[PDB]
């Protein structure tokens, strides 16, 4: 279809959606904090930070932070086996109070993982995640709400992005999915940078001793082109990635402005026979860097496989204006 079609058809898919609820969440969570340890920082991230819009079906991510950990507001975040033990221990008591304060909830420490990390089903649509230590969490989300700030309107994209990819199985939360939403972002943002349509910003100028805890909306309008700088968009993005990125010997990357090698970063076949990650091979076919984690493939899961799958579905969304005509 023509930009103007595909843009028509995404914008009434998201008629119906277009119409601080969280402070009353994070009063709550930090009723529980204060009960651990009063001197415990509650610090939030995930799409409500980078979007400035609390979604539909849409959790909270919470981090707990000591006073001295936001101080280190440029620190990275150890990957040790002491490192995680740590934050399993904190994450135990927490879990224990969240649970005595209220009985209604479900409350689940997941230990199959990189991350520690204690999930909350409430059931009155209320989900979120409690991670704790770690800066990097809220570090990404700020750098991304960065850049979406430069570009109020490029949400839209983004967001038609992480609606599709979870339509097409692609998406990590999908049993078979290998990309996270994360991941996607990163992606778009990638392009977005790649046509000029942002101006590039440093990693390293993210400080958390200077993020708000709880940060303001960001208030999304509808277009008012009838969508046409929207299917623009869309047409373009799967375009260049399926016919602009080498995937043979390209990473994606915001660490940088131009390109990123394979080469430079020994993310190669080679590679794979010695990199291992949850008792696990990774695999170096879809190349996406973490902007703050060391040496960590976002697109690790991406299996030969599952690249295929990738470009299939890229084919695929260039015809039904991402799965809506
Ligand atoms: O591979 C990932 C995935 C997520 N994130 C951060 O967590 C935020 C929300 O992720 P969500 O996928 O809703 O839930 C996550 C997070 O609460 C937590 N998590 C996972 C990986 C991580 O690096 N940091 C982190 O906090 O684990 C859960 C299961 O993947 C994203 O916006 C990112 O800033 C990452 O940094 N790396
Ligand atoms: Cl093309
Ligand atoms: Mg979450």
């Amino acid at each position: 279809p023509s930009p103007a079609v595909v843009g028509r058809s995404l914008v009434n898919s998201f008629k119906q959606f277009v119409s601080r609820h969280v402070d009353a969440t994070y009063r709550l969570v930090l009723d529980c904090v204060a009960a651990v340890d009063p001197l415990m920082r509650l610090y939030t991230f995930g799409s409500t930070v980078v979007y400035g819009v609390h979604e539909k079906g849409s959790d909270v991510d919470f981090v707990v932070l000591n006073k001295t950990d936001v101080e280190d507001g440029k620190g990275g975040d150890a990957a040790t086996q002491v490192a995680k033990g740590l934050q399993a221990d904190i994450l135990a008591k927490l879990a224990r109070v969240i649970r005595q304060k209220h009985l209604s909830w479900n409350v689940e420490e997941v230990r199959r993982t990189r991350v520690p990390v204690v999930r909350v089903k409430g059931g009155g649509a209320v989900d979120f995640d409690i991670t704790a230590y770690r800066r990097n969490g809220v570090r990404n989300s700020a750098l991304l709400r960065a850049y979406f700030e430069q570009n109020p309107p490029c949400r839209w994209l983004s967001m038609s992005i992480k609606r599709w990819s979870k339509q097409t199985g692609l998406n990590a939360s999908v049993i078979g999915g290998s990309i996270t939403s994360y991941g996607f972002n990163l992606m778009v943002v990638y392009y977005l940078l790649q046509r000029n349509h942002l101006q590039f910003v440093p990693p390293s100028t993210i400080d958390v001793s200077r993020v708000e805890p709880l940060p303001p909306h960001l208030p999304l309008e509808e277009p008012a082109d009838e969508g046409l700088e929207l299917g623009t968009q869309v047409l373009d993005f799967l375009h260049f990635f399926l016919h602009e990125f080498d995937s043979d010997k390209q990473v994606i990357s915001l660490n940088r402005p131009g390109i990123t090698t394979k080469e430079e970063l020994d993310w190669t076949k080679s590679a794979e026979d010695f990199a291992r990650m949850n008792g696990e091979k990774v695999h170096y076919q879809w190349c996406i860097e973490d902007p703050y984690e060391l040496n960590l493939n976002v697109g690790r899961n991406v299996t030969p496989l599952k690249r295929d799958f990738l470009r299939r579905h890229l084919e695929k969304a260039r015809d039904t204006a991402l799965l809506t005509i």
